Formats: structure tokens, sequence, C-alpha cells
RNA sequence: GCCCGGAUAGCUCAGUCGGUAGAGCAGGGGAUUGAAAAUCCCCGUGUCCUUGGUUCGAUUCCGAGUCCGGGCAC
């Protein structure tokens, strides 16, 4: 029953700022919960904390992967669980910060044990999609696993592929394996979420931030990655907001102004979904991004003196 | 100044053989089990620029005006 804290929220909501200020009055250790902040070489477009901030409040799970190697909610849970052990062992409290809700979820509720990605069976699945389309595959999932087929739309290639893969590797069906639940988070968690008071203020912060990045050398950053010649748009790292658009720009597929428009929109759409996650998330205490930055107090009281 | 194209949803544009119109994108909402900053599902009434003409009826054809891209001329 050790204690732990979750500081969630959408992009540009001031989560990072709040976390280090918290480090000041609480015996907490910061753990990053961000699918993009894991990449080495992706610092400005991901809004990664700078070296000074990191000096004040160290973050675990940052720069732990090369943009060419995919991560997963499963890998995060493992790494996260291990980092928490180490932290609580030191008599301090784990403060998980980020905007990647699926990771928070996988960590909190666990994950049904399932086979990991198998590049070979995926390549085959992709192959059959090009020849017969994803419909042929969805009709096949329909035969072996109807429960999953009803949930997964025939237009959802990632989930469709995933449901077939599990079956092709184990022979066991996805709905059958998911009947076994994953290990819940053996911690007492206090979940907070911070966001601006209105959707429009969020949009302004998003657009403004995107320009601060361009002005901080974002383009050059993405070019360094473009120059490696080994990264492609089917990699989680390149599909990240901002990066994907900038990649289209370096490929000469779109103009600069077009890239800036799409990156901003892409970031707003991301925020929209993040808010969808938080809405209905159980046990969430809401805090305000805007000036009520002194929301640390609401944290101080909910978690109480430790 | 003259000629040729545009002018229709927040933006880019389709369309209406004359019977008041629809895609994409933007935006909104919802899903979410080893790619998740990903992948996918649902939501489209707008003085069809203005004004005359013809017409039962015009955003739609014709005339003129206005604004916007070009071209010719100085
Ligand atoms: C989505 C983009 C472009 C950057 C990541 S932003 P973030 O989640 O770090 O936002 P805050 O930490 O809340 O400022
Ligand atoms: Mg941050
Ligand atoms: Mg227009
Ligand atoms: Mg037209
Ligand atoms: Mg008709
Ligand atoms: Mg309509
Ligand atoms: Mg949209
Ligand atoms: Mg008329
Ligand atoms: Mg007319």
């Amino acid at each position: 029953l050790p204690k732990a804290i979750f500081l969630m929220g959408p992009t540009a909501s001031g989560k990072t700022a709040l976390a280090i200020e918290l480090r000041k009055i609480l015996p907490v250790e910061l753990i990053s919960v961000d699918s993009a902040l894991i990449y080495k070489g992706m610092d400005i477009g991901t809004a990664k904390p700078n070296a000074e901030e990191l000096l004040a409040a160290p973050h675990r799970l940052l720069d732990i992967r090369d943009p060419s190697q995919a991560y997963s909610a499963a890998d995060f849970r493992r790494d996260a669980l291990a980092e928490m052990a180490d932290i609580t062992a030191a008599g301090r409290i784990p403060l998980l910060v980020g905007g990647t809700m699926l990771y928070f979820k996988a960590l909190l509720e666990g994950l049904s044990p399932l086979p990991s990605a198998d590049p070979e069976v995926r390549a085959r699945i992709e192959q059959q999609a090009a020849e017969q389309g994803w419909e042929s595959l969805h009709r096949q999932l329909q035969e072996v696993d109807p429960v999953a087929a009803a949930r997964i739309h025939p237009n959802d290639p990632q989930r469709l592929s995933r449901a077939l893969e599990v079956f092709f590797i184990s022979g066991k069906t996805l709905t059958e394996l998911t009947q076994t639940s994953g290990d819940a988070l053996p911690y007492q968690v206090h979940q907070f979420a911070i966001a601006p008071a209105s959707r429009e203020l969020l949009h302004q912060r998003i657009e403004q931030r995107f320009h601060q990045m361009l002005a901080s050398g974002f383009e050059a950053e993405v070019r360094a990655l473009f120059a490696r010649g080994d990264l492609h748009t089917d990699l989680p790292s390149i599909r990240c907001v901002g990066y994907r658009q900038m990649w289209s720009y370096l490929e000469g597929e779109i103009s600069y102004d077009e890239m800036v428009y799409r990156g901003v929109c892409a970031t707003r759409q991301l925020a929209k979904r993040q808010i969808t996650w938080l809405r209905g998330w159980e046990g969430v205490h809401w805090l305000d991004s805007e000036k009520p930055e002194q929301a640390r107090d609401e944290v101080l009281q909910v978690v109480g003196a430790i």
C-alpha cells in the first residue's frame, strides 16, 4: 500500500512546471509518462524538459530509446513498475507525469498477458492487406474471433492486425487471452489532471508553443533525424505530432506554411483526445493550468503532508 | 483603362441540364489491452457577393455593378 501520484493532463497544460515545483515541498521522484519523451534526439518538438530543469528535478524514463526502436504500454508498465520500486525503496514517493493516458492505464489496471509484436506475421498481414484489402482480414478475424471482430472496425488496421496477430502466434484468440486480467498497480494512487479553463485558451497555448519550438531550432532537429536515412513514417517516433509534418516538409511534399498549419492542428486534435481520456477517468482531481499554478496546494491537501 | 478566369460551409473547392447544394480539410463528440503524440468511429443550413432581365420558380442562364487571381496596354 505504498503511496504514488499521477499528474496527468493534455499538452501545454503546465504539467512539467507543476511537477518540479512539487519536487520542492514533497519527497517525490519524477517518472515521465510520455511515449515521445523516451526518444534520444527528440527534445524540442516533444517539449522535453531542458538540462537545467532536469538538474532540479530528475525524470526517469527519458532518452531511453533510439527513434528507430518502438516502445509500448507494456514496456512502460514494466519500466515504470521497476522505477517505482526503486523510488519507494528510497523512502520517497513516485510522481508519474505525462500526457500518455494509455500508459497510465496499462500501469494502473495492468494488461492481459499477450504475445509481443512479431515483425514477421505483421509483414505477412500487411502483405495480404495490399492484395485483398483489410476487409479480407476483418472477415477472417470474424471467423476465428467474432467478439473482437464486432468491436474492431474493418477500417482500423492497427487493431485489426493486432487481433489477428495474437491468434496467428498463439493459436489462442484475442478475446480468449483477454479473459485473464493483468496485475493491478499495488499502490495507493492520488490522481490529478491539470488543464486550462477553456478549450480556446488551450488552442492558443498550443499554437504559441508550436511557434516557440520552430524558433528554437525544431526544423534542424528533425533534419538531423531525416539525415540518418534509417527512419521512416511507420515508426512511432516519426509519427509524433510536429515531426510527421516536418518530415512531410523535408520530403518536399508540403510547403512550410502548410507544415505549420498541420502541426498545430495535429497538436490540437491530440489535446482533444487526451481530454476525452481524462473525461470519465475515475478518481481524478482537476487542477487549473492557467495562473492557478498554485494548484500544488490542492495536491498538498489531497495527498496531505507526507 | 481593356480582355479572360474566379466569387458557394471557418478554409480549399465540387455541384445544381433552372426546382434553395456536398466532399476534403479545420472544428466538436466518442472509442481506446505490447505502434497510442498512434489507429479508428460519429457530427455539414450555408445572405450559393449584389442588382436587373427572362421564368411559376434563378445560387445556376444572360446583362451590369463590386471584390479577387492572371493577361494585354502605359
Ligand atoms: C504534443 C507536443 C507538441 C509536445 C508535448 S507537450 P507536454 O505534455 O509536455 O505539456 P506540459 O508538460 O503540460 O507543458
Ligand atoms: Mg512536459
Ligand atoms: Mg472562401
Ligand atoms: Mg466553383
Ligand atoms: Mg435539376
Ligand atoms: Mg447541405
Ligand atoms: Mg476533425
Ligand atoms: Mg437572382
Ligand atoms: Mg449570378
